[PDB]
């Protein structure tokens, strides 16, 4: 329907924000320096460690993710370089 | 509404199968020795490397995943220990 996702550069939803409503192969194009926290208004979305949907995957469901360890439990990285709405059904 | 996913003991949908329609914290409880391939009838789902939905995530959407390199575009590991439907809306 209307997928809406917002990335804040610092944890706890602080700093500059970047909104998406569709796929983004390279988050750097939004000016995002780094992913600090995520707000999902409408999802679900799948984020990727690297650009163009590569590397570790992370699921973003409607709700809040105030810190990197809120969206990953693999303990690998807080890197988030690409995002896309997840195909429903 | 009605999630449905099937895990095959081997790739190309060969060998024993194990059907799920809801969260499963430990795939070995279905008798699955290994996740050779995956078939998603109604998704999306998210699989985890470790039990109890912990560790690296892998998104499975409606469609077919014939081999261990169809969901984890990296030969990091083949282990799949838990799965759950992804929350919609």
């Amino acid at each position: 329907l209307n997928p809406k996702i917002i990335i804040f550069e610092q944890e706890n939803f602080q700093g500059h924000s970047h909104e998406l409503s569709g796929p983004c192969p390279n988050l750097k194009e939004t000016g995002m320096e780094k992913a600090g926290s995520v707000l999902v208004q409408a999802g679900p979305w799948v984020g990727y460690e690297q650009a163009n949907c590569k590397g570790e995957q992370f699921v973003f469901e409607k709700g809040e993710y105030p810190r990197w360890d809120s969206w990953t439990s693999s303990r690998r990285t807080d890197s988030l370089s690409s995002l896309r709405p997840i195909k429903v059904d």
